């Protein structure tokens, strides 16, 4: 979930 936010 933390990577999801950063990538987005
Ligand atoms: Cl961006």
């Amino acid at each position: 979930p933390x990577a999801a936010i950063i990538a987005a």
